[PDB]
């Protein structure tokens, strides 16, 4: 299950008009409080009117809404089921501007909802763009809205959230697919769960930001229920999954066909292991214990080109775990890694001990020091994020986390880390004050500005449960070293929550749940706009464009040439994201130093270090003296 944000509005006073409605199955069938009664649009004798199909309700007065549900005929038979969707608030019945809410809702007979940010309404509509089938009709047995308690209008300067897009399942892992510019995200075998699985089949779900579809797809053909997997985009921009509840497997996402291609089997059955592009575009992974067995899972490094996985067992776990009380099971889940210079992959944490990992002969681990400060020696933070917001200068932030995987409470701790050549011991300092917030299983994306946007969590680690949660994100300004408070969004983001940057410059925020009959399933994601997308009045500032690009494929060390249509004062590259489980190791920026050619024309070099400049796809972002960001630009960085 899943649930509403808000209370349920009574439907005394309403008056509710639909398209369509078949004499028994009348528009006020659906509120009506009979789960046995639905409004049906016109069929057989009236015809068979396709889609769009509306209801729409007139509340008689304003109320702060924050949701609605619909509850499907539950009579056995599927006709009328809403797919695709658009929910719309209006407080006069004639402007209803954009959708609050739109995607598609899972082929079935639960009860389907769209929580959305609250807005002071007094009409609704649902508007059915299709039929789970592709049939005509459209049903509801039962139709409810939701009130918040209050409403508070969001402060002007911090961002903000919405619209929501509902999904069919729960985006527990998402990747951007670089080529397509969709947000590709997976569940189980199931849309709403992951125990008791047969293993061998993924459902996968896209989310067309350019035309707001969502497209779902069952994945069998690599034989993998790719749920509590490592992700990591390959030097090649194959995304690379593997493990979870198919322990060996390998499966490869190519976003380039828009397919799916079975990989090698790990030598080691992992679960809940990070893996990390390495500067010749191979992936090294390390740990992951939550399946496959406990035991200890040293390192193994995947060759794209030869297509094998090749074990390092010098390459020791033993180091890095954390202290969990619950032992191995956690103690060498989500890694912090980065792939960095020559082939070594840095370890971060969780665990308060960092580690340097060398991926040449049978492998190799040397002790990077301890995570601390001033303010002390830093405890294991499982659950903690790591970003690496300025790859050039090595700075990694690190933040949030808990002692032990659940049950312990998150910390405010954050740090920077500076690193340098592998082999040395980084430099490490406190982040400001910490965070404003102490928060697990939060997510975070490096934006173009080189700013951390942090949200979600909870204050006490208990998976399934939305308790103690944090709405308020936070983003870390480095330029300042000084976190500032966002605007608050609405819905829990707690375990198996998700965030990724998208090509357009706003966060896709996303998931939480996947533990089926659990109230806590939550099948949608929320758009966050950061305030460098406003003017001041508090419009859409306007972006500069790129208009040209000499290349799309360019060598660490290669120069770009690019023209705009504005004067640009930054820029920067960021590499296409991969989320799960708080765990993103392909993420990371670089600063860019522009050439002023004059003309609005600028060059630009990229790194010449493939374990700065990970090979892989990156985001190209210019930003103007305003700090406006245009929408990226795809470039493939090759070694
Ligand atoms: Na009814």
């Amino acid at each position: 299950a899943s649930a509403p944000i808000g209370s349920a509005i009574s439907r005394n006073n309403w008056a509710v008009t639909c398209d369509s409605a078949q004499s028994g199955n009348e528009c006020n069938k659906a509120i009506d409080g009979n789960k046995d009664t639905f409004w049906h649009t016109f069929y057989g004798a009236n015809g068979d009117p396709k889609p769009p199909h509306t209801y729409t309700i007139d509340m008689k007065t304003t109320q702060n809404v924050n949701g609605l549900s619909m509850l499907p005929r539950q009579d056995g038979n599927q006709n009328g089921w809403i797919g695709r969707h658009e929910v719309y608030l209006s407080s006069d019945g004639t402007n209803w501007g954009s959708p609050v809410a739109s995607g598609s809702w899972f082929a079935d007979s639960t009860t389907k909802y769209s929580n959305f940010e609250t807005r002071p309404a007094r009409y609704v509509r649902l508007v059915a763009i299709t039929e789970a089938n592709g049939q005509p009709w459209t049903s509801i047995a039962e139709i409810n809205v939701f009130q918040a308690s209050s409403y508070t209008a969001p402060q002007p300067g911090l961002g903000r959230w919405g619209p929501t897009i509902d999904l069919p399942i729960v985006p527990a892992a998402a990747a951007i697919e670089p080529t397509s510019g969709r947000v590709l995200m997976w569940s189980s075998y199931r849309n709403d769960a992951f125990g008791g699985s047969p293993g061998g089949i993924t459902l996968t779900s896209s989310w067309d930001p350019s035309t707001g579809i969502v497209s779902d797809r069952t994945v069998t053909v690599t034989k993998h229920d790719m749920f509590c997997p490592g992700i990591s985009m390959d030097g090649n921009g194959q995304i690379v999954v593997t493990g979870g509840n198919d322990a060996k497997k390998t499966s490869l996402y190519d976003s380039s066909s828009d397919s799916w291609i079975p990989g090698p089997d790990m030598q080691v059955a992992r679960g809940y292991q990070s893996s990390a592009t390495m500067s010749d575009g191979r992936v090294f992974t390390i740990g992951g214990s939550w399946s496959g067995g406990v035991f200890e899972k040293n390192g193994e490094v995947y060759s794209p080109s030869s297509k094998t996985w090749t074990s390092l067992p010098n390459a020791k776990v033993n180091p890095m775990l954390t202290a969990d009380k619950q032992g191995l099971y956690r103690s060498d889940n989500h890694a912090w890694l980065f792939g960095w210079k020559k082939g070594s992959v840095f370890q971060a944490g969780p665990s308060t001990a960092m580690n340097w990992y060398y991926t040449s002969g049978s492998g190799d681990v040397k002790s990077a020091g301890k995570r601390q400060s001033n303010r002390g020696v830093a405890p294991d933070a499982m659950c903690g994020n790591a970003v690496m917001y300025d790859a050039v200068k090595g700075k990694i932030l690190t933040f949030g986390g808990s002692p032990d995987y659940q049950d312990s409470d998150a910390t405010t701790n954050a740090h920077i880390i500076t690193l340098g050549e592998p082999g040395t011991s980084p430099n490490t300092v406190f982040a400001s004050n910490g965070l404003y917030f102490a928060r697990t299983f939060h997510t975070s994306v490096v934006l173009p500005d080189g700013s951390t946007f942090i949200t979600g969590g909870q204050r006490r680690g208990i998976p399934f449960e939305d308790s103690t949660p944090v709405f308020t994100p936070e983003i870390y300004v480095p330029e300042q070293d000084t976190f500032y408070k966002q605007n608050p969004n609405s819905i829990v983001r707690v375990y198996h929550s998700i965030s990724l940057l998208l090509p357009d410059g706003r966060v896709f925020n996303g998931g939480g749940g996947l533990c089926g009959d659990c109230t806590t399933n939550h099948f949608d994601a929320q758009i966050f706009t950061p305030n460098y997308l406003y003017n001041s009045n508090g419009n859409l500032a306007t972006r500069p464009k790129i208009t040209r690009t000499s290349t799309q494929s360019v060598k660490v060390g290669g120069r770009i040439t690019i023209s705009t249509d504005s004067s640009i004062s930054k820029a920067s590259l960021i590499r296409y994201g991969t989320a799960t489980h708080t765990v993103n190791t392909d993420q990371r920026r670089i600063p860019l130093t522009l050439t002023n050619n004059g003309g609005n024309s600028y060059s630009f070099q990229v790194p010449s270090d493939s374990g700065v400049a990970l090979p892989g796809y990156w985001m190209l972002f210019v930003m103007n003296s305003a700090g406006v960001p245009s929408v990226a630009s795809t470039i493939r960085v090759t070694q």
